[PDB]
Protein backbone atom coordinates (compact mmCIF):
# COMPACT_ATOMS: atom_id res chain seq x y z
CA UNK A 1 0.00 0.00 0.00
CA UNK A 2 0.84 3.91 -0.17
CA UNK A 3 2.49 5.86 2.80
CA UNK A 4 -0.74 7.40 3.11
CA UNK A 5 -3.01 4.54 3.56
CA UNK A 6 -0.35 2.75 5.65
CA UNK A 7 -0.68 6.02 7.76
CA UNK A 8 -4.35 6.14 7.42
CA UNK A 9 -4.55 2.55 8.63
CA UNK A 10 -2.20 3.67 11.64
CA UNK A 11 -4.74 6.44 12.73
CA UNK A 12 -7.74 3.76 12.37
CA UNK A 13 -6.38 0.91 14.81
CA UNK A 14 -4.93 3.13 17.11
CA UNK A 15 -8.90 4.11 17.37
CA UNK A 16 -10.20 0.64 17.70
CA UNK A 17 -7.62 -0.12 20.07
CA UNK A 18 -8.79 3.16 22.68
CA UNK A 19 -12.59 2.06 22.22
CA UNK A 20 -11.82 -1.75 22.24
CA UNK A 21 -12.96 -4.15 25.30
CA UNK A 22 -11.31 -7.08 25.03
CA UNK A 23 -8.19 -8.60 24.55
CA UNK A 24 -9.35 -9.82 20.59
CA UNK A 25 -10.05 -5.78 19.54
CA UNK A 26 -6.65 -4.96 20.77
CA UNK A 27 -4.85 -8.07 18.76
CA UNK A 28 -6.68 -7.32 15.97
CA UNK A 29 -5.76 -3.64 15.66
CA UNK A 30 -1.94 -3.90 16.83
CA UNK A 31 -2.08 -7.04 14.11
CA UNK A 32 -2.73 -4.16 11.75
CA UNK A 33 -0.75 -1.50 12.10
CA UNK A 34 1.85 -4.21 12.84
CA UNK A 35 1.64 -4.54 8.95
CA UNK A 36 0.76 -0.67 7.98
CA UNK A 37 4.46 0.06 10.17
CA UNK A 38 6.24 -2.62 7.91
CA UNK A 39 4.95 -1.88 4.99
CA UNK A 40 5.68 2.13 5.16
CA UNK A 41 9.37 0.81 5.01
CA UNK A 42 10.13 1.49 1.61
CA UNK A 43 8.47 4.61 1.43
CA UNK A 44 9.77 8.12 0.53
CA UNK A 45 7.41 10.79 1.84
CA UNK A 46 7.47 14.19 -0.79
CA UNK A 47 9.71 16.12 1.57
CA UNK A 48 12.84 13.56 1.13
CA UNK A 49 12.18 12.63 -2.64
CA UNK A 50 14.87 15.00 -2.98
CA UNK A 51 17.52 13.25 -1.16
CA UNK A 52 19.41 10.37 -2.15
CA UNK A 53 17.83 6.56 -1.22
CA UNK A 54 20.08 5.87 1.92
CA UNK A 55 21.32 9.47 2.39
CA UNK A 56 21.55 10.46 6.31
CA UNK A 57 18.20 11.69 5.90
CA UNK A 58 16.58 8.82 5.14
CA UNK A 59 18.52 6.85 7.51
CA UNK A 60 16.87 9.37 10.57
CA UNK A 61 13.53 9.12 8.74
CA UNK A 62 13.87 5.34 8.69
CA UNK A 63 14.99 4.98 12.23
CA UNK A 64 11.79 6.27 13.58
CA UNK A 65 9.87 3.20 11.82
CA UNK A 66 12.07 0.91 13.62
CA UNK A 67 11.05 2.31 16.96
CA UNK A 68 7.26 2.22 16.17
CA UNK A 69 7.65 -1.60 15.14
CA UNK A 70 9.62 -2.25 18.44
CA UNK A 71 6.60 -0.73 20.19
CA UNK A 72 3.89 -2.85 18.25
CA UNK A 73 5.33 -5.78 18.69
CA UNK A 74 5.45 -5.32 22.66
CA UNK A 75 2.36 -3.86 23.13
CA UNK A 76 0.95 -6.95 21.18
CA UNK A 77 3.14 -9.20 23.57
CA UNK A 78 1.04 -7.18 26.56
CA UNK A 79 -2.60 -8.09 24.38
CA UNK A 80 -2.07 -11.48 23.84
CA UNK A 81 -0.93 -12.31 27.77
CA UNK A 82 -4.29 -11.16 28.06
CA UNK A 83 -3.10 -7.31 29.72
CA UNK A 84 -6.03 -5.27 27.75
CA UNK A 85 -5.70 -2.32 29.73
CA UNK A 86 -1.98 -2.35 29.51
CA UNK A 87 -1.32 -3.16 25.97
CA UNK A 88 -4.24 0.14 25.33
CA UNK A 89 -1.84 2.13 27.51
CA UNK A 90 1.08 1.35 25.23
CA UNK A 91 -0.86 2.46 22.03
CA UNK A 92 -1.35 5.34 23.79
CA UNK A 93 2.31 5.86 24.98
CA UNK A 94 3.69 5.23 21.09
CA UNK A 95 1.64 8.65 19.83
CA UNK A 96 5.15 10.13 20.34
CA UNK A 97 7.01 7.88 18.14
CA UNK A 98 4.19 8.99 15.90
CA UNK A 99 4.20 12.92 16.44
CA UNK A 100 8.05 13.09 16.58
CA UNK A 101 8.38 11.82 12.84
CA UNK A 102 5.23 14.38 11.58
CA UNK A 103 7.30 17.18 13.43
CA UNK A 104 10.81 16.22 11.85
CA UNK A 105 9.34 14.77 7.91
CA UNK A 106 5.42 15.80 7.06
CA UNK B 1 9.07 -7.86 -3.79
CA UNK B 2 8.19 -11.50 -3.24
CA UNK B 3 9.33 -13.48 -0.19
CA UNK B 4 11.81 -15.83 -2.25
CA UNK B 5 13.84 -12.00 -3.72
CA UNK B 6 13.36 -10.61 -0.28
CA UNK B 7 14.89 -13.74 1.53
CA UNK B 8 17.86 -13.41 -1.68
CA UNK B 9 18.59 -9.73 -0.88
CA UNK B 10 18.97 -10.71 2.82
CA UNK B 11 21.20 -13.88 2.08
CA UNK B 12 23.21 -12.01 -0.77
CA UNK B 13 23.65 -8.83 1.74
CA UNK B 14 24.62 -11.00 4.92
CA UNK B 15 27.55 -12.19 2.62
CA UNK B 16 28.21 -9.17 1.83
CA UNK B 17 28.96 -7.84 5.16
CA UNK B 18 30.94 -10.50 5.97
CA UNK B 19 33.41 -9.75 3.23
CA UNK B 20 33.72 -6.18 3.93
CA UNK B 21 36.13 -4.17 4.96
CA UNK B 22 35.11 -0.71 5.55
CA UNK B 23 32.09 0.24 7.22
CA UNK B 24 30.36 1.91 3.96
CA UNK B 25 29.60 -1.33 2.61
CA UNK B 26 28.28 -2.55 5.87
CA UNK B 27 25.94 -0.12 6.16
CA UNK B 28 24.70 -0.21 2.85
CA UNK B 29 24.28 -3.96 2.92
CA UNK B 30 22.38 -3.53 6.54
CA UNK B 31 20.17 -1.34 4.60
CA UNK B 32 19.50 -3.10 2.46
CA UNK B 33 18.51 -6.25 4.76
CA UNK B 34 16.16 -3.96 6.46
CA UNK B 35 13.89 -3.27 3.69
CA UNK B 36 13.73 -6.76 2.39
CA UNK B 37 12.98 -7.69 6.06
CA UNK B 38 10.28 -5.19 6.47
CA UNK B 39 8.82 -6.31 2.37
CA UNK B 40 8.87 -9.67 3.81
CA UNK B 41 6.07 -8.91 6.47
CA UNK B 42 3.03 -9.07 3.83
CA UNK B 43 4.25 -12.50 2.49
CA UNK B 44 2.13 -16.13 3.02
CA UNK B 45 5.19 -19.13 2.92
CA UNK B 46 3.97 -22.06 1.28
CA UNK B 47 3.79 -23.96 3.89
CA UNK B 48 1.20 -22.22 5.69
CA UNK B 49 -0.95 -21.09 2.17
CA UNK B 50 -3.70 -23.28 3.82
CA UNK B 51 -4.09 -20.72 6.71
CA UNK B 52 -6.24 -17.98 7.26
CA UNK B 53 -3.91 -14.44 6.78
CA UNK B 54 -4.25 -13.67 10.16
CA UNK B 55 -4.11 -17.15 11.56
CA UNK B 56 -2.08 -17.70 15.21
CA UNK B 57 0.24 -19.93 12.73
CA UNK B 58 0.82 -16.60 10.75
CA UNK B 59 1.36 -14.45 13.96
CA UNK B 60 4.38 -16.87 14.89
CA UNK B 61 5.56 -16.53 11.51
CA UNK B 62 5.79 -13.19 11.24
CA UNK B 63 7.16 -12.80 15.09
CA UNK B 64 10.66 -13.84 13.49
CA UNK B 65 10.50 -10.51 11.52
CA UNK B 66 10.13 -8.73 14.65
CA UNK B 67 13.22 -10.21 16.01
CA UNK B 68 15.26 -9.88 12.70
CA UNK B 69 14.59 -6.14 12.47
CA UNK B 70 16.05 -5.34 15.65
CA UNK B 71 18.83 -7.17 15.29
CA UNK B 72 19.33 -4.99 11.41
CA UNK B 73 18.89 -2.19 13.67
CA UNK B 74 21.01 -2.66 16.06
CA UNK B 75 24.07 -4.19 13.83
CA UNK B 76 23.44 -0.45 11.84
CA UNK B 77 24.22 1.26 15.08
CA UNK B 78 27.07 -0.48 15.49
CA UNK B 79 28.31 0.22 11.95
CA UNK B 80 27.77 3.78 12.22
CA UNK B 81 29.65 4.00 15.02
CA UNK B 82 32.33 2.64 13.19
CA UNK B 83 32.61 -0.71 14.83
CA UNK B 84 32.98 -2.55 11.45
CA UNK B 85 33.86 -6.10 13.50
CA UNK B 86 31.38 -5.48 15.84
CA UNK B 87 28.80 -5.27 12.93
CA UNK B 88 29.92 -7.87 11.49
CA UNK B 89 29.75 -10.02 14.76
CA UNK B 90 26.01 -8.80 14.98
CA UNK B 91 25.83 -9.88 11.36
CA UNK B 92 26.86 -13.55 12.52
CA UNK B 93 24.64 -13.66 15.56
CA UNK B 94 21.28 -12.77 13.39
CA UNK B 95 21.90 -15.75 11.58
CA UNK B 96 20.14 -17.79 14.24
CA UNK B 97 16.93 -16.01 13.78
CA UNK B 98 17.72 -17.22 10.02
CA UNK B 99 17.59 -20.75 11.13
CA UNK B 100 15.34 -20.61 13.32
CA UNK B 101 12.16 -19.47 11.25
CA UNK B 102 13.60 -21.86 8.56
CA UNK B 103 13.50 -25.08 10.87
CA UNK B 104 9.76 -24.13 11.41
CA UNK B 105 8.30 -22.16 8.39
CA UNK B 106 10.58 -23.26 5.18
CA UNK C 1 22.36 0.19 45.84
CA UNK C 2 18.98 0.61 47.27
CA UNK C 3 16.03 1.59 44.92
CA UNK C 4 15.64 5.42 46.01
CA UNK C 5 19.57 5.74 45.36
CA UNK C 6 18.77 4.37 42.00
CA UNK C 7 15.88 6.79 41.26
CA UNK C 8 18.10 9.72 42.66
CA UNK C 9 20.69 8.57 39.68
CA UNK C 10 17.86 8.64 37.10
CA UNK C 11 16.53 11.90 37.90
CA UNK C 12 19.98 13.59 38.04
CA UNK C 13 21.34 12.21 35.04
CA UNK C 14 18.08 12.79 32.73
CA UNK C 15 18.47 16.64 34.04
CA UNK C 16 22.41 16.55 32.86
CA UNK C 17 21.04 15.29 29.78
CA UNK C 18 17.99 18.23 29.62
CA UNK C 19 20.85 20.67 29.79
CA UNK C 20 23.77 18.79 28.12
CA UNK C 21 26.13 20.89 24.86
CA UNK C 22 27.91 17.42 23.23
CA UNK C 23 27.50 13.82 22.91
CA UNK C 24 30.22 13.22 25.44
CA UNK C 25 28.09 14.99 28.41
CA UNK C 26 25.06 12.97 26.89
CA UNK C 27 26.67 9.39 26.86
CA UNK C 28 28.31 10.18 29.97
CA UNK C 29 24.72 10.90 31.89
CA UNK C 30 23.11 7.72 29.90
CA UNK C 31 26.03 5.55 30.88
CA UNK C 32 24.89 6.08 34.55
CA UNK C 33 21.34 5.79 33.48
CA UNK C 34 22.27 2.44 32.20
CA UNK C 35 24.12 0.77 35.54
CA UNK C 36 21.20 2.53 37.84
CA UNK C 37 18.43 0.72 35.56
CA UNK C 38 20.16 -2.66 35.47
CA UNK C 39 21.10 -2.26 39.28
CA UNK C 40 16.95 -1.53 40.42
CA UNK C 41 16.23 -4.75 38.69
CA UNK C 42 16.60 -6.28 41.82
CA UNK C 43 14.93 -3.68 44.11
CA UNK C 44 11.39 -4.97 45.72
CA UNK C 45 9.19 -1.33 45.72
CA UNK C 46 7.60 -0.25 48.92
CA UNK C 47 4.02 -0.54 47.64
CA UNK C 48 4.61 -4.44 46.82
CA UNK C 49 6.37 -5.22 49.69
CA UNK C 50 3.17 -7.63 50.64
CA UNK C 51 3.54 -9.81 47.48
CA UNK C 52 5.64 -12.82 47.06
CA UNK C 53 9.09 -11.60 45.09
CA UNK C 54 8.18 -13.41 41.98
CA UNK C 55 4.56 -12.84 42.08
CA UNK C 56 2.27 -11.76 38.87
CA UNK C 57 2.43 -7.76 40.47
CA UNK C 58 6.32 -8.09 40.65
CA UNK C 59 6.51 -9.40 37.24
CA UNK C 60 4.46 -6.65 35.76
CA UNK C 61 6.69 -4.20 38.14
CA UNK C 62 10.08 -5.84 36.42
CA UNK C 63 8.62 -5.22 32.89
CA UNK C 64 8.91 -1.23 33.05
CA UNK C 65 12.65 -1.54 34.02
CA UNK C 66 13.14 -4.19 30.34
CA UNK C 67 11.14 -1.17 28.60
CA UNK C 68 13.53 2.03 30.34
CA UNK C 69 16.51 -0.03 29.95
CA UNK C 70 15.94 -0.70 26.29
CA UNK C 71 15.13 2.81 25.95
CA UNK C 72 18.44 3.68 27.11
CA UNK C 73 19.91 1.49 25.32
CA UNK C 74 18.72 3.18 21.86
CA UNK C 75 19.72 6.52 23.44
CA UNK C 76 23.10 5.69 23.74
CA UNK C 77 23.81 4.58 20.23
CA UNK C 78 22.06 8.47 18.88
CA UNK C 79 24.86 9.75 21.24
CA UNK C 80 27.65 7.67 20.03
CA UNK C 81 26.58 8.50 16.63
CA UNK C 82 26.88 12.37 17.35
CA UNK C 83 22.98 12.54 17.24
CA UNK C 84 22.89 15.36 20.38
CA UNK C 85 19.15 16.47 20.00
CA UNK C 86 17.99 12.78 18.76
CA UNK C 87 19.51 11.24 21.88
CA UNK C 88 17.74 14.21 23.92
CA UNK C 89 14.36 13.52 22.61
CA UNK C 90 14.76 9.82 23.19
CA UNK C 91 16.00 10.95 26.40
CA UNK C 92 12.48 12.54 26.68
CA UNK C 93 10.52 10.09 25.40
CA UNK C 94 12.21 8.20 28.45
CA UNK C 95 10.10 10.23 31.05
CA UNK C 96 7.26 8.61 30.03
CA UNK C 97 8.83 4.60 30.83
CA UNK C 98 9.59 7.07 34.29
CA UNK C 99 5.85 8.37 34.91
CA UNK C 100 4.36 5.19 34.22
CA UNK C 101 6.02 2.88 36.55
CA UNK C 102 5.54 5.96 39.27
CA UNK C 103 1.62 6.14 38.62
CA UNK C 104 1.18 2.63 39.19
CA UNK C 105 3.84 1.34 41.46
CA UNK C 106 5.10 4.47 43.56
CA UNK D 1 25.75 -10.92 43.39
CA UNK D 2 29.25 -11.15 42.20
CA UNK D 3 29.98 -11.78 38.10
CA UNK D 4 30.32 -15.62 38.69
CA UNK D 5 27.58 -16.29 40.82
CA UNK D 6 25.18 -14.74 38.30
CA UNK D 7 27.37 -16.80 35.69
CA UNK D 8 26.20 -19.76 37.07
CA UNK D 9 22.44 -18.47 37.42
CA UNK D 10 22.23 -18.17 34.00
CA UNK D 11 24.29 -21.29 33.31
CA UNK D 12 21.73 -23.68 35.42
CA UNK D 13 18.76 -21.93 34.21
CA UNK D 14 19.45 -22.34 30.43
CA UNK D 15 18.84 -26.28 31.57
CA UNK D 16 16.60 -26.35 33.63
CA UNK D 17 14.82 -24.26 30.12
CA UNK D 18 15.94 -27.46 28.12
CA UNK D 19 14.55 -29.55 30.45
CA UNK D 20 11.49 -28.23 31.23
CA UNK D 21 7.97 -29.76 30.67
CA UNK D 22 6.06 -26.43 31.02
CA UNK D 23 4.97 -23.20 31.00
CA UNK D 24 5.38 -22.51 34.78
CA UNK D 25 9.31 -24.13 34.45
CA UNK D 26 10.23 -22.15 31.86
CA UNK D 27 8.65 -18.77 33.18
CA UNK D 28 10.46 -18.81 36.50
CA UNK D 29 13.98 -19.98 34.96
CA UNK D 30 13.71 -17.22 32.59
CA UNK D 31 13.10 -15.40 35.62
CA UNK D 32 15.97 -15.65 37.43
CA UNK D 33 17.77 -15.63 34.06
CA UNK D 34 16.55 -11.92 33.96
CA UNK D 35 17.57 -10.63 37.83
CA UNK D 36 21.04 -12.56 36.86
CA UNK D 37 22.13 -10.31 33.90
CA UNK D 38 20.74 -7.32 35.29
CA UNK D 39 23.32 -8.16 38.35
CA UNK D 40 25.60 -8.80 35.88
CA UNK D 41 25.54 -5.21 34.46
CA UNK D 42 27.96 -3.91 37.52
CA UNK D 43 30.48 -6.28 37.61
CA UNK D 44 34.19 -6.19 36.26
CA UNK D 45 35.10 -9.13 33.87
CA UNK D 46 39.12 -9.95 35.12
CA UNK D 47 39.93 -9.88 31.67
CA UNK D 48 39.29 -6.38 31.68
CA UNK D 49 40.37 -5.49 35.32
CA UNK D 50 42.86 -2.97 34.25
CA UNK D 51 40.73 -0.69 32.75
CA UNK D 52 38.63 2.09 34.34
CA UNK D 53 35.34 0.92 35.18
CA UNK D 54 33.25 3.22 32.58
CA UNK D 55 36.16 2.94 29.20
CA UNK D 56 35.58 2.09 25.93
CA UNK D 57 36.22 -1.62 26.61
CA UNK D 58 34.00 -1.88 29.30
CA UNK D 59 30.94 0.19 27.40
CA UNK D 60 31.33 -2.98 24.40
CA UNK D 61 31.86 -5.37 27.18
CA UNK D 62 28.34 -4.34 28.70
CA UNK D 63 26.58 -3.91 25.20
CA UNK D 64 26.24 -7.83 25.09
CA UNK D 65 24.29 -7.95 28.20
CA UNK D 66 21.95 -4.92 26.59
CA UNK D 67 21.28 -7.79 24.53
CA UNK D 68 21.09 -10.88 26.50
CA UNK D 69 18.52 -8.76 28.37
CA UNK D 70 16.66 -7.92 25.44
CA UNK D 71 16.38 -11.79 24.49
CA UNK D 72 15.29 -12.64 27.79
CA UNK D 73 12.56 -10.13 27.87
CA UNK D 74 11.34 -11.50 24.54
CA UNK D 75 11.73 -15.41 25.85
CA UNK D 76 9.17 -14.54 28.99
CA UNK D 77 6.69 -12.98 26.88
CA UNK D 78 6.49 -16.29 24.61
CA UNK D 79 6.58 -18.46 28.07
CA UNK D 80 4.00 -16.02 29.45
CA UNK D 81 1.90 -16.80 25.76
CA UNK D 82 1.88 -20.71 26.61
CA UNK D 83 4.36 -21.29 23.93
CA UNK D 84 6.49 -23.74 25.93
CA UNK D 85 8.66 -24.95 22.81
CA UNK D 86 9.26 -21.29 21.15
CA UNK D 87 10.55 -19.98 24.64
CA UNK D 88 12.68 -23.13 24.73
CA UNK D 89 14.01 -22.31 21.06
CA UNK D 90 13.97 -18.74 22.17
CA UNK D 91 16.63 -19.74 25.14
CA UNK D 92 18.82 -21.65 22.74
CA UNK D 93 19.14 -18.34 20.56
CA UNK D 94 20.50 -16.84 23.49
CA UNK D 95 23.37 -19.24 23.53
CA UNK D 96 24.62 -17.11 20.79
CA UNK D 97 25.19 -13.91 22.90
CA UNK D 98 26.57 -16.20 25.74
CA UNK D 99 29.61 -17.44 23.08
CA UNK D 100 30.03 -14.04 21.59
CA UNK D 101 30.79 -12.17 24.94
CA UNK D 102 32.82 -15.62 25.79
CA UNK D 103 34.92 -15.26 23.08
CA UNK D 104 35.99 -11.96 23.14
CA UNK D 105 36.05 -11.44 27.14
CA UNK D 106 36.20 -14.95 29.14
C1 LIG E 1 1.03 5.31 15.31
C2 LIG E 1 1.87 6.17 14.70
C3 LIG E 1 1.44 7.02 13.57
C4 LIG E 1 0.20 7.46 13.18
C5 LIG E 1 -1.09 7.20 13.93
C6 LIG E 1 0.35 8.21 11.97
C7 LIG E 1 -0.71 8.85 11.30
C8 LIG E 1 -0.55 9.60 10.15
C9 LIG E 1 -1.60 10.15 9.37
C10 LIG E 1 -3.06 10.02 9.70
C11 LIG E 1 -1.06 10.77 8.29
C12 LIG E 1 -1.82 11.45 7.16
C13 LIG E 1 -2.04 10.36 6.09
C14 LIG E 1 -2.68 10.73 4.76
O1 LIG E 1 -1.99 11.21 3.82
O2 LIG E 1 -3.90 10.51 4.53
C15 LIG E 1 0.33 10.61 8.41
C16 LIG E 1 1.23 11.08 7.49
C17 LIG E 1 2.59 10.84 7.55
N1 LIG E 1 3.26 10.11 8.48
FE1 LIG E 1 2.44 9.20 9.97
N2 LIG E 1 1.64 8.22 11.61
C18 LIG E 1 2.35 7.50 12.49
C19 LIG E 1 3.71 7.27 12.54
C20 LIG E 1 4.64 7.79 11.64
C21 LIG E 1 6.04 7.62 11.73
C22 LIG E 1 6.71 6.78 12.80
C23 LIG E 1 6.62 8.30 10.66
C24 LIG E 1 8.03 8.43 10.24
C25 LIG E 1 8.99 7.58 10.68
C26 LIG E 1 5.52 8.90 9.95
C27 LIG E 1 5.65 9.68 8.81
C28 LIG E 1 4.56 10.24 8.16
C29 LIG E 1 4.73 11.08 6.96
C30 LIG E 1 5.99 11.41 6.25
C31 LIG E 1 3.50 11.46 6.57
C32 LIG E 1 3.19 12.33 5.37
C33 LIG E 1 2.94 11.50 4.12
C34 LIG E 1 1.49 11.09 4.16
O3 LIG E 1 0.55 11.96 4.08
O4 LIG E 1 1.23 9.87 4.29
N3 LIG E 1 4.34 8.56 10.58
N4 LIG E 1 0.63 9.90 9.54
C1 LIG F 1 19.21 -12.98 7.67
C2 LIG F 1 18.21 -13.86 7.83
C3 LIG F 1 17.73 -14.72 6.71
C4 LIG F 1 18.38 -15.15 5.58
C5 LIG F 1 19.82 -14.92 5.19
C6 LIG F 1 17.44 -15.92 4.82
C7 LIG F 1 17.77 -16.55 3.60
C8 LIG F 1 16.86 -17.30 2.88
C9 LIG F 1 17.14 -17.97 1.66
C10 LIG F 1 18.45 -17.96 0.94
C11 LIG F 1 16.00 -18.60 1.25
C12 LIG F 1 15.91 -19.43 -0.01
C13 LIG F 1 14.80 -18.99 -0.95
C14 LIG F 1 14.99 -17.65 -1.59
O1 LIG F 1 16.04 -17.21 -2.12
O2 LIG F 1 13.98 -16.95 -1.61
C15 LIG F 1 15.00 -18.35 2.23
C16 LIG F 1 13.71 -18.84 2.18
C17 LIG F 1 12.77 -18.62 3.19
N1 LIG F 1 12.95 -17.89 4.32
FE1 LIG F 1 14.53 -16.94 4.83
N2 LIG F 1 16.26 -15.93 5.44
C18 LIG F 1 16.35 -15.24 6.58
C19 LIG F 1 15.38 -14.97 7.53
C20 LIG F 1 14.10 -15.49 7.52
C21 LIG F 1 13.15 -15.32 8.54
C22 LIG F 1 13.40 -14.54 9.82
C23 LIG F 1 12.03 -16.02 8.16
C24 LIG F 1 10.71 -16.17 8.83
C25 LIG F 1 10.36 -15.38 9.84
C26 LIG F 1 12.31 -16.57 6.87
C27 LIG F 1 11.44 -17.36 6.16
C28 LIG F 1 11.76 -17.98 4.96
C29 LIG F 1 10.78 -18.80 4.21
C30 LIG F 1 9.37 -19.17 4.59
C31 LIG F 1 11.42 -19.22 3.11
C32 LIG F 1 10.86 -20.09 1.99
C33 LIG F 1 10.39 -19.17 0.84
C34 LIG F 1 9.67 -19.90 -0.29
O3 LIG F 1 9.62 -21.16 -0.31
O4 LIG F 1 9.10 -19.23 -1.20
N3 LIG F 1 13.58 -16.22 6.53
N4 LIG F 1 15.55 -17.55 3.23
C1 LIG G 1 14.01 7.86 33.77
C2 LIG G 1 13.08 7.20 34.49
C3 LIG G 1 12.84 7.45 35.95
C4 LIG G 1 13.12 8.56 36.75
C5 LIG G 1 13.74 9.86 36.32
C6 LIG G 1 12.72 8.23 38.08
C7 LIG G 1 12.85 9.10 39.19
C8 LIG G 1 12.42 8.78 40.46
C9 LIG G 1 12.51 9.65 41.58
C10 LIG G 1 13.12 11.04 41.57
C11 LIG G 1 11.97 9.00 42.65
C12 LIG G 1 11.89 9.60 44.05
C13 LIG G 1 12.16 8.60 45.20
C14 LIG G 1 13.57 8.67 45.68
O1 LIG G 1 14.49 8.67 44.85
O2 LIG G 1 13.78 8.71 46.92
C15 LIG G 1 11.52 7.72 42.19
C16 LIG G 1 10.91 6.74 42.98
C17 LIG G 1 10.49 5.54 42.47
N1 LIG G 1 10.58 5.09 41.18
FE1 LIG G 1 11.40 6.00 39.74
N2 LIG G 1 12.22 6.98 38.11
C18 LIG G 1 12.28 6.45 36.87
C19 LIG G 1 11.83 5.22 36.43
C20 LIG G 1 11.17 4.28 37.19
C21 LIG G 1 10.65 3.07 36.69
C22 LIG G 1 10.77 2.64 35.26
C23 LIG G 1 10.08 2.38 37.75
C24 LIG G 1 9.40 1.07 37.76
C25 LIG G 1 9.50 0.18 36.74
C26 LIG G 1 10.24 3.27 38.89
C27 LIG G 1 9.82 2.99 40.15
C28 LIG G 1 9.99 3.88 41.20
C29 LIG G 1 9.49 3.54 42.54
C30 LIG G 1 8.76 2.28 42.97
C31 LIG G 1 9.78 4.57 43.33
C32 LIG G 1 9.46 4.65 44.82
C33 LIG G 1 10.72 4.34 45.66
C34 LIG G 1 10.47 4.53 47.14
O3 LIG G 1 9.40 5.06 47.54
O4 LIG G 1 11.31 4.14 47.99
N3 LIG G 1 10.93 4.38 38.50
N4 LIG G 1 11.81 7.62 40.84
C1 LIG H 1 22.90 -17.27 28.64
C2 LIG H 1 24.09 -16.69 28.42
C3 LIG H 1 25.30 -17.06 29.21
C4 LIG H 1 25.65 -18.19 29.89
C5 LIG H 1 24.85 -19.48 29.97
C6 LIG H 1 26.90 -17.97 30.55
C7 LIG H 1 27.59 -18.94 31.32
C8 LIG H 1 28.83 -18.71 31.91
C9 LIG H 1 29.50 -19.59 32.79
C10 LIG H 1 28.96 -20.94 33.20
C11 LIG H 1 30.68 -19.00 33.18
C12 LIG H 1 31.72 -19.55 34.17
C13 LIG H 1 31.52 -18.75 35.48
C14 LIG H 1 32.37 -19.11 36.67
O1 LIG H 1 32.00 -20.05 37.41
O2 LIG H 1 33.41 -18.47 36.97
C15 LIG H 1 30.73 -17.74 32.54
C16 LIG H 1 31.76 -16.86 32.70
C17 LIG H 1 31.76 -15.59 32.12
N1 LIG H 1 30.78 -15.05 31.37
FE1 LIG H 1 29.11 -15.85 30.88
N2 LIG H 1 27.32 -16.73 30.27
C18 LIG H 1 26.41 -16.11 29.48
C19 LIG H 1 26.44 -14.83 28.96
C20 LIG H 1 27.47 -13.92 29.11
C21 LIG H 1 27.53 -12.65 28.52
C22 LIG H 1 26.46 -12.07 27.63
C23 LIG H 1 28.74 -12.07 28.89
C24 LIG H 1 29.34 -10.74 28.57
C25 LIG H 1 28.58 -9.74 28.06
C26 LIG H 1 29.38 -13.03 29.72
C27 LIG H 1 30.61 -12.84 30.27
C28 LIG H 1 31.25 -13.82 31.04
C29 LIG H 1 32.57 -13.57 31.62
C30 LIG H 1 33.41 -12.32 31.49
C31 LIG H 1 32.88 -14.67 32.30
C32 LIG H 1 34.17 -14.89 33.07
C33 LIG H 1 34.06 -14.32 34.49
C34 LIG H 1 33.49 -15.40 35.37
O3 LIG H 1 34.12 -16.48 35.57
O4 LIG H 1 32.37 -15.24 35.89
N3 LIG H 1 28.58 -14.13 29.84
N4 LIG H 1 29.59 -17.58 31.77
CL1 LIG I 1 -0.46 0.08 32.17
CL1 LIG J 1 12.47 -7.85 41.76
CL1 LIG K 1 20.53 6.35 14.02
CL1 LIG L 1 6.64 -19.92 37.23
CL1 LIG M 1 33.92 -9.42 20.07
MG1 LIG N 1 -7.54 -1.17 9.18
MG1 LIG O 1 21.70 -13.90 -5.42
MG1 LIG P 1 18.88 4.77 50.67
MG1 LIG Q 1 4.00 -13.98 20.20
ZN1 LIG R 1 7.63 -6.53 26.92
ZN1 LIG S 1 23.13 -1.92 20.68
ZN1 LIG T 1 32.13 -9.06 18.86
ZN1 LIG U 1 18.08 2.90 17.22
ZN1 LIG V 1 13.98 14.22 17.02
ZN1 LIG W 1 0.42 4.75 33.12
ZN1 LIG X 1 8.44 -10.98 20.66
ZN1 LIG Y 1 11.01 -22.81 17.41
Amino acid sequence: ADLEDNMETLNDNLKVIEKADNAAQVKDALTKMAAAAADAWSATPPKLEDKSPDSPEMHDFRHGFWILIGQIHDALHLANEGKVKEAQHAAEQLKTTCNHCHQAYR
